[PDB]
């Protein structure tokens, strides 16, 4: 990559290292990602290349896909900060509600766009939601989970987080619907409000039981077909459902209503991104600018 001048390391992703770099010919500043492999499957190349046309203001733009010397490089639009770092930096006082609302509204717009084109993300987390000084937030890595799969550990052996994984995935479902992304965004929404992760599991069963302890152990009444799922066991403990007023205080009733619909157990009934954009919670939405010291 002598076409790019490395400025500095941004971090370590799931599949490889990420660098901030400058296009020596156009002066463009970008994010360069190296991806895991005896030559890279051809099926993955075709799938990823189609993503170059999935353009929207709330989706991080894929500039180029380069396969050479059996290595894979993805060139992306560059943004200065990610939501995980912003949340940590905002721990003492918390992110103001008008900004939490603006970010959720924008994220739902990005999901509605991708979902209308039959593309899901499958592994949303604060670390892949990027922000700028203008008040915008964008979703990164849409479509990569399908092409490469989601591993148990990263290329550096770090544990891939389970905190935002939908229950149907944990129970062994073979086919994923767009509902899996709505679940993840709901968990992220709750974390911005309370300043603590909603379901911080440290194993697949710990993650599932934390969900059950808060929302109640699911049954055929709320989730038709749950007892027939691949990893369901009749021996699961039976916990009672808790009140949202206790789960996400001090969020108002419009906010609690919307979150409850984003965390519905049955994937077929969970609210869609398009329907969520019309929820009363967004009646007074605005576009504030965050305080960023770069
Ligand atoms: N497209 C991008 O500009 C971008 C891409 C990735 N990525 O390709 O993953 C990324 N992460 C790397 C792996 C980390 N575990 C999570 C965040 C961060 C980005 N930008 C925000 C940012 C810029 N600079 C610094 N120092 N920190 C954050």
């Amino acid at each position: 990559m002598e076409n790019f001048q490395k400025v500095e390391k941004i971090g370590e992703g799931t599949y490889g290292v990420v660098y901030k770099a400058r296009n020596k010919l156009t002066g463009e500043v970008v994010a360069l990602k190296k991806i895991r492999t005896e030559g890279v499957p051809s099926t993955a190349i075709r799938e990823i290349s189609l993503l170059k046309e999935l353009n929207h203001p709330n989706i991080v733009k894929l500039l180029d896909v380069i396969h050479t010397e059996n290595k894979l490089y993805l060139v992306f639009e560059f943004l200065h900060q990610d939501l995980k770092k912003f949340m940590d930096a905002s721990a003492l006082t918390g992110i103001p509600l008008p900004l939490i609302k603006s970010y959720l509204f924008q994220l739902l717009q990005g999901l509605a766009f991708c979902h209308s084109h039959r593309v899901l993300h499958r592994d949303l987390k604060p670390q892949n939601l990027l922000i700028n000084t203008e008040g915008a937030i964008k979703l990164a890595d849409f479509g990569l989970a399908r092409a490469f799969g989601v591993p148990v550990r990263t290329y550096t052996h770090e544990v891939v987080t389970l905190w935002y994984r939908a229950p149907e995935i944990l129970l062994g479902c073979k086919y994923y619907s767009t509902a899996v992304d709505i679940w993840s965004l709901g968990c992220i929404f709750a974390e911005m409000v309370t300043r603590r992760a909603l379901f911080p599991g440290d194993s697949e069963i710990d993650q599932l039981f934390r969900i059950f302890r808060t929302l109640g152990t699911p049954d055929e009444v709320v989730w038709p077909g749950v007892t027939s799922m691949p990893d369901y066991k009749p021996s699961f403990p039976k916990w009672a459902r808790q009140d949202f007023s206790k789960v996400v205080p001090p969020l108002d009733e419009d906010g609690r209503s919307l979150l409850s619909q984003m965390l519905h157990y049955d994937p077929n009934k969970r609210i869609s991104a398009k329907a969520a954009l019309a929820h009363p919670f967004f009646q007074d939405v605005t576009k504030p600018v965050p305080h960023l010291r770069l």
